[PDB]
């Protein structure tokens, strides 16, 4: 039995308050530079052990003896997500049900259909850029997430945000990110029910309602019409679970389209940030990506083939997960009294959090640079290592979105090279904000027209 390491407690609510701030994850990766591959952390009657380097993870990685946890985060987000996949027990009735109906809307085969919407979403921001005047600059997180929402609301429900036409978010945006922050925050809250506090909570209940206000109707309204759009939604009113005959009741299809939302807006925007930052930071590396765009793809409409022939975009967006990956943690219970790692003794119940941004650095497995951005790396496939890279989690409680955000990002990141140079005119300083997910705040560039018309 070896000791784990514990960072420094601050009184009753013991390890808490180092996670009190705008950037508890960014925290926890320095507290895992400073005491190593396991560390425990303690709340008043919880105990939680970090894990860092590719030897524990690939055990906890083991389904037959760990389980996906619900963290205190998730469960507050539970309160406007519900039962959604992201948010659901793995043995709870609707995440079995919820999954086998919805996962071939998400294969690979499913992108063939959503890429005209891609598409379509894709050719606006780029057409906003061209539109630019000459003293202008882009603000890159801000674009990334009007496009990617933009693009789930058209592939989920087929309803237009309108994004790239308004001052102010869409008014259920405004409300989701609200509760999103709200939810987050009630985690640094010593005492939750103090009268400061009420103004938040009713503020709660005007978003929620305003979030499910425009699906409940939306969702009673494609029902009412009987409109086959061939979208999520259709496929959730339409679908039965093979293992029980029975489709999703109207309550949960609600959740699983909040859901999608959230993770339109949280999760790909992301990822799209951090890879044009990672570029415009490696001229060379870029202008590798902008040759590959510009022999590939050839037609002003890109094609779902010629998506899929931009293998070295793949791999800078890959290497870009590596270092940041977007939605950077996630939480496993142990299913029964069982020993990690030989050492480590746990208790059916305990949890692990694994910390994947600390796990894509392990010098064990990619070597002393590390810290580098090198798409290269991904060159083979077959030298990554099981449980090595992991920033769409693991196992039956993976990404459900991954073929959707991979097929996106891919896209979009494809055309922006092909129809613009970047110049990182403020030499930007990077800021990672932190909501359900990681992002650049702040991060700007200007984009001079390749002048390819499309
Ligand atoms: C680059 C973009 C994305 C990343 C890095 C990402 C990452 C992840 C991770 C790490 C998990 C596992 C969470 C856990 O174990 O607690 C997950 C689950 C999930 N994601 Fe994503 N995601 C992305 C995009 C998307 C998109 C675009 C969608 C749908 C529109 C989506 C929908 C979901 C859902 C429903 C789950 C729960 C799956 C289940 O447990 O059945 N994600 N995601
Ligand atoms: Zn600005
Ligand atoms: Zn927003
Ligand atoms: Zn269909
Ligand atoms: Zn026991
Ligand atoms: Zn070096």
């Amino acid at each position: 039995i070896k000791e784990m390491p514990q960072p420094k407690t601050f009184g009753e609510l013991k390890n808490l308050p180092l996670l009190n701030t705008d950037k508890p994850v960014q925290a926890l990766m320095k507290i895992a530079d400073e005491l190593g591959e396991i560390f425990k952390f303690e709340a008043p009657g919880r105990v939680t052990r970090y894990l860092s380097s590719q030897r524990l993870i690939k055990e906890a990685c083991d389904e037959s003896r760990f389980d996906k946890n619900l963290s205190q985060a998730l469960k507050f987000v539970r309160d406007f997500a519900g039962d959604g996949l992201f948010t659901s027990w793995t043995h709870e009735k609707n995440w079995k049900k919820a999954h086998n109906i919805l996962l071939p809307s998400f294969s690979q085969q499913a992108m063939k259909g959503y890429h005209a919407m891609m598409v379509d979403i894709a050719v606006q921001l780029v057409q906003k850029w061209e539109r630019l005047n000459a003293d202008e600059h882009i603000e890159v997180p801000e674009d990334m997430t009007r496009l990617t929402l933009d693009t789930i609301g058209l592939c989920g429900f087929n309803y237009r945000f309108n994004s790239f036409y308004r001052d102010q978010p869409h008014p259920f945006i405004t409300s989701m990110v609200r509760a999103l922050d709200e939810a987050m925050n009630k985690l640094q809250r010593a005492n939750p029910d103090d009268p400061a506090y009420d103004e938040n909570k009713r503020q709660f209940q005007e978003d929620i309602k305003v979030m499910n206000d425009l699906v409940d109707k939306i969702i009673a309204d494609r029902k009412a019409s009987g409109e086959q759009s061939d979208d999520l939604l259709t496929h959730m009113l339409n679908g039965k679970d093979p293992e029980t005959g029975e489709p999703l009741d109207d309550e949960n299809i609600r959740y699983q389209i909040i859901t999608f939302l959230i993770a339109g807006h949280e999760t790909t925007s992301g990822l799209l940030s951090f890879a044009l930052y990672f570029l415009v930071k490696n001229p060379h590396v870029l202008q590798k990506a902008a040759e590959e765009a510009a022999r590939v793809l050839v037609d002003p409409v890109p094609s779902y083939k010629q998506v899929k022939q931009l293998k070295y975009v793949g791999m800078v967006l890959n290497e870009a997960l590596r270092l940041w990956p977007t939605a950077p943690a996630f939480s496993l219970y142990a299913k029964e009294d069982t020993v990690l790692g030989g050492e480590y003794p746990l208790e059916k119940g305990d949890e692990l959090m694994v910390l994947i941004p600390q796990l894509h650095r392990d010098k064990t497995i990619w070597g002393d640079d590390v810290e580098e951005f090198r798409p290269e790396r991904f060159e083979n496939p077959s030298a990554i290592p099981q449980h090595a890279f992991k920033p769409f989690g693991n196992g039956q409680r993976a990404c459900i979105g991954q073929q959707f955000a991979l097929h996106e990002a891919t896209l979009v990141l494809g055309m922006m090279l092909k129809h613009f140079d970047f110049e990182d005119h403020t030499n930007y300083e990077l800021d990672i904000k932190e909501t359900l997910t990681l992002k650049p705040e702040g991060f700007v560039v200007k984009a001079k027209s390749k002048k390819i018309p499309l």
